[PDB]
């Protein structure tokens, strides 16, 4: 069974510190959207990711044979954001292991329509992204902190002679490591990550 946080430890488990980290290609499924995360969209975005992820693993129990299928444990939730909440944009990612083509996409998408009709998945695609050359840095606390990471971050930048790329096109990255909806901001784990050059 794959687990992309044991196998890839660097890239789930920075430490409170800003580090470079070169980030390789990878799959995932990723949804465009816009606004708030307590919005239809967003809710909409994450049901579906997971729709789809779950119908992926839990294939191995069922009638279908996908092509060099691996069971794997389903990897934390990611984001990218750019543009008040509201007026956030953002794509929600979870990765995938390689044997999630685009074939197994549709597949899935049409299981999880007989089995969980009530899941919009017409937004989900699939993408291979290699995000590249990054710094990093564990956020603990609430989001309304996460400027005092960034700043860090920012320091770190200057110190090694890199250039900040966040933006609209190299975007800031989280990875969740944590469920709001079930602990406190206060003991919130978030990966910060942002493009350099």
């Amino acid at each position: 069974k794959i687990d992309f946080k044991k196998e890839e430890k660097k890239f789930y488990a920075p430490k409170r510190k800003p580090e470079r980290i070169f980030v390789p290609e990878m799959n995932f499924l990723m949804v465009d959207g816009k606004g708030d995360p307590d919005g239809e969209e967003y809710q909409k975005a994450v049901q579906s990711l997971y729709a789809i992820a779950y119908t992926i693993k839990m294939s191995k129990m069922g009638e279908t044979r996908l092509d060099g299928y691996s069971d794997f444990v389903v990897p934390p939730l990611e984001g990218f954001w750019w543009s008040d909440r509201d007026a956030w944009l953002w794509t929600s990612i979870l990765r995938q292991p390689d044997f999630v083509t685009e074939e197994v996409l549709e597949w899935a998408k049409e299981v999880a329509r007989k089995k969980k009709p009530d899941v919009d998945t017409s937004r989900v695609k699939l993408v291979r992204f290699e995000e590249g050359e990054c710094v990093q840095m564990m956020h603990v606390g609430p989001f309304s902190e996460a400027v005092h990471t960034v700043a860090e971050m920012h320091q770190f930048m200057e110190t090694e002679g890199l250039r900040n790329d966040t933006g609209a096109i190299r975007k800031h990255h989280l990875i969740y490591l944590s469920d709001p909806r079930k602990a406190n901001p206060e003991k919130m784990k978030t990966i910060l990550r942002l493009p350099v050059s």
